[PDB]
C-alpha cells in the first residue's frame, strides 16, 4: 500500500543524454542510434531570436560548428537536417546505450517522467502531465533544454516530450520528437502566453479511486448524478468535461472498488462544493490531477 | 524555474537489481562486486516468521537453496552469511556494472531516492523522507522487499535503505545496507505499530525559501522570533525542535533571499497559528517537509551527477 508520485526508472535515457554546442550556446541532446535530437533554437544568436528564420541559418552551419560531447567524448557531426523545431544531427558514432523505443505524440492529461539535464548530465527525475492548456508544470533552469520526457510501459522507451522553453507564468513548453510543439506555441521570443488551465477531471476520479484502494472512505457519498449534470457543475469550477471515453477508461477501477463512475462523480461534485474540512486524500489537501487510470491501476495492482 | 519532487537519476542502482528466490519467496537483492544482499526473512517460512530463530535457519540451508537471477542469467550462490537482518550471498561473478557505491546510515529528516522493484525488475522510483518515527511514506506491494533507497554525490552512490515489510497504517519499515532496522522494529511476526510522528521543522524552512525563490510570498511578514520562542510554539504543534546547527544549514538561502531564519520561523508560526487562509504554497495546501535544505538548494541550482 501507499501512493506517490511515480516515475519511470531512468537509466534507460540517461544512456542517450548528451551535451550539444552551437556558438555559444550548450544544450543537450537525445543520442538514438547515429542522429543527436535537439530544439532547433540551439543555433540562433543574440541578434535575432525574435524573428529567427531556421532554414537559412542552419544551411550556413558547417558540420563543425555543432560540438557534441558524450562524457568525455567528442561525436563527429557528419550532417544536419531540420524536422519542424528538433535538429537532428547525424553523428559517426552510433549510441551502444541506445534502447528500444518509439516516439509517440500525447494528449492533455497524459502523465510522463521528466529527466532533467544540464549539460549533457543528468540531474533529477519527477513526474508531469501535459496540461489541458498544452504547457507541463516542469522544474527547468537555464540549460535544461533538450531533457525529454518518456514513459516506459513494459521495456520500450516512449519518448513524448522535448524541452524548449519557459513562459512567463513560470510554466513550460515543448515539442513532440518529431519536433511539433504541444499546444500554440513556437520557438520565437514573440509575446506568447499560456491559456487559463483547467483541472483534469478524469484524473481527479482515478485518484479519488486509488484512495478508495488505499482505504480512505470518508468522502463517498449515497448520491449519484447524470453526466451532464456533472459537467454543468464541475466546469463552474474550471474542471474539464468528463466525456463517456472517460466514464468508459474508468470502469476497471470502478468494478475493482464497487463504486460506479457517476456515484464517484457525486463524491468530486460534494469535495468542491465543500472542501475537505482539515482532512487529507493520500496525503494532499487539494485534488489531485497527474495520476492517470493508466498511473493508478499501474501503481496499486 | 518551478519546484517539482525529485528523485535522483537512477540509472546506477537499475544496473545492481537482480531477483532473488528461496523456496516459494521471492523479492529483489542489490548486486555489487561478488557479493548481493537481501532481506534475511527470505529464508522464512509462513511458520518460521511467527518466531524465527534466523541462523538457525540458515546453517540449515545451502548455496543451492538461492535462486538468483540477473536478467535471465542465472547467477551461481557461492556462500552465504548473515549481517544483522540482511543476508549476504556471494556468487561467482561481479557484477559489471557495480557503481562507485557506499553503505550510509541515514538520520531521520534526510531524504533519499527509492527504486521500486518487483521479480528484481526496476518499475519506479520516487523521493523519500525517513520520518522521525523511522517510518517512510512510500508505495510498496507484495514483491517490493529488497528494494533499495539511494543518495548520490558526484559520482557515487550512497545506500542508504533496504525494504522490509509494511506496518498495519500504511508506512514502511526496512533496514540499512548493514542490515540495521531504522526504528524500532523487528522481521519477527509479532504485533508492531509505527509511533506518532512529528513533522520535519528544517525542511518546513527550506521549502519555504524554495516558494521564495520561486516568488511565492504572500506569507512573509516583518515580524522576527527566537530559537527559544520558535521552539515552544513547534512543540505545540508537534514540529521537531530546531537546532542552532539547523539555522547554520539554512543560512546559504537565508543570504540568497534575504529572509533570516528566524524571520522565516515567524512565517510559519503564523502559518500553524492561523492556517492558509484558503492560499497554497508551491502548489501544495498543507506544510510540505520532505525537502531537504541541500534538495532545494540542488535544484533550484541545477546539480547534475557524472
Ligand atoms: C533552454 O535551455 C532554455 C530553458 C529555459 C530557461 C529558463 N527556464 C527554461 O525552461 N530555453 C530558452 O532559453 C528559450 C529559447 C528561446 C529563444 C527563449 N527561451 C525561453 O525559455 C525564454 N522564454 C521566452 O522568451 O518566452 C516568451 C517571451 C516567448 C513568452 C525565457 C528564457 C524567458
Ligand atoms: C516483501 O516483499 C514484503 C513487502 C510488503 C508486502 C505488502 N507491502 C509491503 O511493503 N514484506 C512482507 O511481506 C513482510 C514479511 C513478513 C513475514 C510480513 N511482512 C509484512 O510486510 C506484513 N506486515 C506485518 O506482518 O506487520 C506486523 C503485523 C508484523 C506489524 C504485511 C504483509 C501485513
Ligand atoms: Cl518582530
Ligand atoms: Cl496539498
Ligand atoms: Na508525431
Ligand atoms: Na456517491
Ligand atoms: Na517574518
Amino acid at each position: 500500500s501507499g501512493f506517490r508520485k511515480m516515475a519511470f526508472p531512468s537509466g534507460k535515457v540517461e544512456g542517450c543524454m548528451v551535451q550539444v554546442t552551437c556558438g555559444t550556446t550548450t544544450l543537450n541532446g537525445l543520442w538514438l542510434d547515429d542522429v543527436v535530437y535537439c530544439p532547433r533554437h540551439v543555433i540562433c544568436t543574440s541578434e535575432d531570436m525574435l524573428n529567427p528564420n531556421y532554414e537559412d541559418l542552419l544551411i550556413r552551419k558547417s558540420n563543425h560548428n555543432f560540438l557534441v560531447q558524450a562524457g568525455n567524448v567528442q561525436l563527429r557531426v557528419i550532417g544536419h537536417s531540420m524536422q519542424n523545431c528538433v535538429l537532428k544531427l547525424k553523428v559517426d558514432t552510433a549510441n551502444p546505450k541506445t534502447p528500444k523505443y518509439k516516439f509517440v505524440r500525447i494528449q492533455p492529461g497524459q502523465t510522463f517522467s521528466v529527466l532533467a539535464c544540464y549539460n549533457g548530465s543528468p540531474s533529477g527525475v519527477y513526474q508531469c502531465a501535459m496540461r489541458p492548456n498544452f504547457t507541463i508544470k516542469g522544474s527547468f533552469l537555464n540549460g535544461s533544454c533538450g531533457s525529454v520526457g518518456f514513459n516506459i510501459d513494459y521495456d520500450c522507451v516512449s519518448f513524448c516530450y522535448m524541452h524548449h522553453m519557459e513562459l512567463p507564468t513560470g510554466v513550460h513548453a515543448g515539442t513532440d520528437l518529431e519536433g511539433n510543439f504541444y499546444g500554440p506555441f513556437v520557438d520565437r521570443q514573440t509575446a506568447q502566453a499560456a491559456g487559463t488551465d483547467t483541472t483534469i477531471t478524469v484524473n481527479v476520479l482515478a485518484w479519488l479511486y486509488a484512495a478508495v484502494i488505499n482505504g480512505d472512505r470518508w468522502f463517498l457519498n449515497r448520491f449519484t448524478t447524470t453526466l451532464n449534470d456533472f459537467n454543468l457543475v464541475a466546469m463552474k469550477y474550471n474542471y474539464e468535461p468528463l466525456t463517456q471515453d472517460h466514464v468508459d477508461i474508468l470502469g476497471p477501477l470502478s468494478a475493482q472498488t464497487g463504486i460506479a463512475v457517476l456515484d464517484m462523480c457525486a463524491s468530486l461534485k460534494e469535495l468542491l462544493q465543500n472542501g475537505m474540512n482539515g482532512r487529507t486524500i493520500l496525503g494532499s489537501a487539494l485534488l489531485e490531477d497527474e495520476f492517470t487510470p493508466f498511473d493508478v491501476v499501474r501503481q496499486c495492482s
